[PDB]
């Protein structure tokens, strides 16, 4: 590919930083493209561009904004297969995933917010005959989104859709691991009629480009998706610089609770989907699987059968449903977690090594891995691995499993498998997580707010509330009576 | 002198384990009001464990059971309004004519408001398809912390604790070291109303220690802070780095008051007076940049001079006193430096500008009500929040100009316009970059009205229905009644 | 007791009709009191009084109204036992019910709405920089409530609490069978500080006093609770007269569906509470009980065992839990339905006759009655009896029972008994009823909107939506730009 | 001439079984536009069973699938705007300058609005205690019926069907016998967009038969009617008497336009003109009582007469024509009777008051733009809705008086005030008893803005988020997870 440039004010423009980076195809190790990195002056240009675009965008009618976002949706539906193939090259996720999920669910959210724009309303409050209050939900102005590498274009859509629908301009910095689909999205928005400057894309590294965005005094809000540690750094800089509003979607160590009355084929199917989709690189994954002691042996056999059915291979093949990890450095981190599990005595049920042979030696492949006989103090149980590593934990009673499920600083997701009406709601109501699934895993409708408790996040994405959280409330009192001064 | 003040943990006063104390002073006389124990790290952890136990009892009660308890606290606050106001005057130096009419009245108004809204707190339900639906719960955050400021001590304690408790949380409240006394009284009132032990704990202390221990504690889910802009940034950094906590911040401002060319100048002057000299100028929302049309500037100045001459400093318990000392000698020093900066940068001193002297003033940190005119946008007194009784008068020529200059600031808390014209009032207000906007008035903050800052003046909001919701966290729950399909 | 008068503008006043009626104690047949009946002139007097009080009431602050209603709650809590004894004398319901439910849940709704008054807000909608819309939720003005006789004071509170909380005045006409507690409520409201005229009470007969209210041109809304046929007459007259807004809470023939996995002790307890509370005089009663054929015999045995524990007797005795019907004319109608069940071939499981002996011969008693072997064409199955008559129907499959449950013009309530997560939600979602209970019956929280599908009602009571439905929306456009005429 | 128009049932045109037909007339020429089949009792029964089947398919789809189908109907309406407008002009007599700019544009605006709101239609969740909670579903009513009026035929069909379909219902729509043609076109457009067969059926006919059969049908859950006040009461009675159906009614008014003492009289005159003579005065919200201060009355009269002189009647397809004939000759007779009552009751005729005559007018149902002044509150033309181009000008002296007189009516649909004063505008508007209030404008009805009448002018509302919800019914569901306790 040609050297990739910045996207500022409706056009590709060269960065003035003089710095570049490379994105690698995780399946082959080849360089996909050299990408320009946005410097401090480039960020300031992007902000001034965004301020100008936002004024035009906010001045339009609500339905005029709705129609433009709807046109972007139509283009995304049309180009789904092209965008999915690029996403697969950049991330290593199978085309069977990217063509069915990444753009489809990203576009689902943009489509949802496009239709809600006319319903964004303030309130009116009577005080007395001679005075009343009304509120406006005003745009924040210029906001910044910082993406992660596991769902690059989906994340860009989930951040930019409510931001734009609420009347803001967004400057989006994709992950340096996966910068390519965000640049295409910028072109698509422009093609739909989005005014110049309303969506600018600045590739770069977190230490420089990301920091320049979090520090800029004229950016009113930062939305970040990534790891827990990175999030704390971003939230600190965003505070010390300009007191910015913040949204954070971080990782988790989410529990999947298998009840004593659960069907074990359904539970194993849910556990598989909660651990090995996108090669385990999903923040919401149910990586602590709690199984009753009396069912543990049978469940382990059922997991092994299904792990054997996993099909790694050509990411463009129809039957491939497992890919390499996003990068070779990330595979190293996942392997260190696997070795930590072995060294602390967790029993390796399957996997635990790289894949070898024709078509695998050049990719960042890790075998689907399951540890069992796990305990709450193990490193692989306490920490997010962000790879295909399932931990199975035995338990005896309902009160115990609720305590152990909740005994973590993470708080993103949770789930329970049970046919019992009382048990399903009773357990779910006690779990300390923002995203809860009963007898399923992973579905994230555009209507459903998602985000973390405790260290897994600040704020929410999706749902009506996220449109509102990209506005700021202005309260206005009309005093029609005579004003009284005590002086 | 009063008896030594202790910590309030789990429904009773308890000694601090820090071995540390501080004194709170009467700002009118300089006398020590009380010796106050300072909460250490171990005291904070005890307060957190107490709050965790109390919150579970509190959240398990019915919505109306919580509503009734908060309403009993409201009734006590109404009955003791005058006593609490006098204590607030002793601790802050604000006149009783203010404290007895505003501080507890509006604090209790907000608690009364949220007490009635508890049963209206609802989640949502979203159908996906015949075989699946989603519902949401607005669950309590758990243990939250409020850090108060010294200008409206008990009002802030109420504005923070009322929605936090109404949403099902426990709150640990740290009052300002300058003004800890009324928060301890409020803690007793809550218990007397039936609030379960631990649901509202109060930890006096200094910001460098007690405040930091709260922002760092791993089991506190949210920090709500009111104070200065600089102090706000520090608190927001530690709350994130420590445990990624949710945050609300109500900081200061440099709010503009825009007098339109068709305004009646007596009304404009009355609003400017109330926007600058209430609570001796120690109010975050004060309209400290007063923009007046050039053609009316001279006449407006005369009307300000007349009204400033009427300000009555004196005995804080006398009915006709309407002006008090600043809260401390260090704060007055800072205000005096801003005044000297105004003089040296070429602003014209219209009145005031000196400390007050003589019997009844020598022991307090009094500053005369001060007005500068001929001000320009680059002056330090125009650009920075002074938090004292210093009004800056700025001339302007046209509406587009005044909107630009009003918005050309990092602050964003409040704004106002004075005009009888329908189009002008709404048109100007809609363009101002502030969270709290007043048309032909200033200062009123109804319990129903969300208030907070744009830009560097804040994060989040207080009051209104939205603040009850912002003290809950959303849990989304999907019920999948169809057969789950795995692709493996 | 002394002859009961009208309550208009904060005082008892003699009716100008020259007409009176008697309310009978259903336990003894004795006259409890003579009550004056409001004539057409009395209604017009009440309306003018209500118009005057409503303006005072609406001009107060929201919290001032809240505090007054909260004081009425405090008075109702204090006088719970006194009001309940009066209610028992008037209705025949046991004190064990009236002291625990009637005033308690009436006050609960008043207390709920008192707290919501400050949350009643309009909206604000930006159109363009130069124009915006805001809305006000204004009082309707003077509204009328027409109560039923089974829960006299509770119905008076459920109608008046949202009406008053929304800033209206209400004229309340209690049922001529049970007028006494509504007059007590009017005194309590005045004692609490309600402005004169805001709650006026006009006892009378439906054929006259009710019709005069529905016809009055200055009444903006009628809220009626009663039988299906009487409801249709009221709603038509409110139209042919002055296009009034209307709410109707009518009767039902609600189905109770017992699933194949239900515990039969739980199912029998739910069926008992759904049929024999308030001697079967409850609109929401589950009077069609669907049971699986394979469990029919066992369920019948459990029902018979529980019916044997029903304790009829002194209505002021602690252990009494069954009362006479509200009147002898109503008993005659209930007995005709029972005889129809016998003649149409339903099998009588128990009861079916009046109660006899010392202490029963002078009261309007009907024994708890159960029919089984019922079919969907029977009169007792198709029509609301409003007496203690349970109909048991056998079914074979889930699709069948849903069709049969829905095959009715009534639409008030429904319920299912099952421990299965999927079955409970799946069945309930398909039932055509406004009030649905899973593994319970009868609970009606103040927060929960309640009302009928199809012929069982119009509109809802309780919940936030009912406060809003006692206001009317005014939309206000502020046009700040130059207005353009095409002429 | 057009082909004989049939019923539209279940996605296709079908012959009526009533054996009856009626004709629709071109009001500009008196010629027959088309013969139209009238739906009988059995046709209505067929339409209901079709609607029941289609509603199940429609409601089983996802929210976004329904949204996309309505959006495709929007796109077709935008493309066919001019063709539909020309048909509407032929059927109604309204100038193409109106129909091509308003009728389909604002009808499609509302459909477009509700299409996007479908996914935001949500129920609630209410916790009672740890062991029990409530959630609600906003379920479709099922089959609903809309009865349209003849002044805005396709706009009314869209304003009724858009929220009904968006909420998951099927609608059977009965257009006015005067103007049945564009509703049948809309039915074809919905099908072309993918609306499932049966979800929108159209039954032309007369009110006494087809309208009554719909209002009486036991399987129709709700009736929405737009028309005159008298007809509304008959419809609302049969609806209740038959099967207790939910009801919405948008009826007429006698809406007041209040010109304040500080109003610019050219602006006031322009608003009065647009409030009286658009669509030849055949608009329910028209400001037909114009209250003018006594001191300005003579000058206002002059400005009205000057603008009336500019009204351009003529070829309804000419760009500059802005005034049309009335919808029918019987309606013109009613308007002429009202005009004659104004003369005989002593109101002063300023202009108009007769039919228009000459080539191009003798065959149309034309009435000249008419203005009465010196009107009093007891006159028939002041108390009753005329639904023609007849403005009544009434003098007044003070604000309290004009508010009382504005409100002293059984009608309640709209109202407006002309004033530049902030306090006067809101203060007056807050006291008027009308559902639709305009400040310094008239007639704009945004899709976001709920509209409907107080008192005898209506029941319920159209447009806005609340109208989507009012086409659903609430089911409350309690989940009891604790042990159930029986007292028996
Ligand atoms: N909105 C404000 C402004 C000031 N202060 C008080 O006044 C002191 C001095 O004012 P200022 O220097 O403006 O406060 P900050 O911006 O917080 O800066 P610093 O940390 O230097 O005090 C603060 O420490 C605080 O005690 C306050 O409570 N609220
Ligand atoms: N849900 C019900 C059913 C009945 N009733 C009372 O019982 C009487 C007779 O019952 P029913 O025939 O069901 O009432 P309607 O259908 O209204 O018929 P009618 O015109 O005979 O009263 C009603 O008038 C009313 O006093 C009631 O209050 N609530
Ligand atoms: N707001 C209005 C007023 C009138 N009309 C039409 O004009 C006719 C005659 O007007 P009017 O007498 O005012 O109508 P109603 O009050 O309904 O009385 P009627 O029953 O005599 O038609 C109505 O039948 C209707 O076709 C209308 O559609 N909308």
């Amino acid at each position: 590919m040609a050297e990739q440039q910045l996207y500022i004010h409706g056009k590709f423009v060269a960065a003035t930083s003089g710095k570049t980076f490379e994105t690698i195809n995780p399946a082959t190790g080849e360089v996909l493209a050299t990408v320009q990195a946005a410097g401090r002056e480039d960020v300031d240009r992007a902000v001034k561009s965004a301020q100008q675009g936002q004024k035009v965008w906010a001045a339009m009618s609500a339905m005029a904004r709705s129609r433009i976002l709807r046109k972007a949706v139509d283009i995304l539906r049309e180009r789904n297969d092209e965008l999915a193939r690029l996403e697969t090259l950049d991330t290593g996720k199978p085309l069977s995933e990217t063509a069915a999920v990444d753009i489809v669910t990203g576009a689902d959210v943009l489509e949802y917010y496009a239709g809600l724009i006319p319903a964004l309303e303030g309130s009116q409050i009577p005080l007395r005959d001679s005075s009343f209050v009304y509120t406006r939900r005003e745009p924040l102005g210029v906001v910044a989104g910082i993406g992660a590498w596991n769902y690059p274009i989906q994340i860009a859509l989930w951040k930019s859709a409510p931001a734009l629908a609420a009347g803001n301009a967004m400057i989006f910095k994709p992950s340096e691991v996966t910068p390519l689909t965000a640049l295409k999205l910028a072109e698509i928005y422009r093609e739909a009629g989005l005014p110049d400057g309303v969506f600018n894309v600045l590739p770069g590294i977190g230490a420089e480009t990301g920091q320049y965005l979090t520090e800029h005094p004229d950016i009113a809000k930062i939305s970040f998706t990534g790891g827990v540690a990175s999030g704390k750094k971003v939230m600190a800089n965003s505070a010390a610089s300009s007191l910015k509003e913040v949204t954070m979607e971080l990782g988790g160590k989410s529990p999947l609770i298998i009840a004593e009355d659960a069907n074990l084929d359904l539970a194993a199917d849910i556990a598989m989907m909660a651990n090995f989709y996108s090669s385990g690189q999903v923040c919401t994954n149910g990586t602590r699987v709690f199984v009753p002691a009396k069912f543990k042996a049978e469940f382990e056999h059922k997991i092994l059968e299904r792990v054997g059915r996993i099909r790694a291979g050509d990411l463009f093949a129809d039957d491939t449903n497992f890919g390499p990890l996003v990068s070779f450095p990330h595979r190293q981190n996942v392997l260190r977690y696997i070795e930590s599990g072995k060294s602390e005595g967790a029993r390796l049920l399957c996997g635990g090594d790289v894949l070898k042979g024709e078509g695998f030696d050049n990719g960042a492949w890790v075998a689907p891995t399951v540890f069992t006989d796990c305990t709450d103090d193990m490193t692989i149980v306490r920490e997010e691995i962000f790879g295909p590593v399932m931990s199975i934990l035995s338990y005896d009673d309902e009160a115990e499993v609720i305590r152990r499920a909740n005994a973590t600083e993470y708080g993103l997701a949770a789930g329970v498998v049970t046919p019992d009406l009382n048990r399903a709601h009773r357990i779910i109501h006690q779990l300390e997580a923002g995203i809860c699934w009963i007898n399923s895993w992973g579905e994230s409708p555009a209507e459903m707010p998602v985000g973390g408790y405790k260290h897994s996040g600040i704020g929410r994405e999706n749902g009506v509330m996220t449109l509102q959280s990209y506005t700021q409330v202005k309260s206005i009192q009309v005093e029609m009576g005579p004003f009284q001064s005590i002086f």
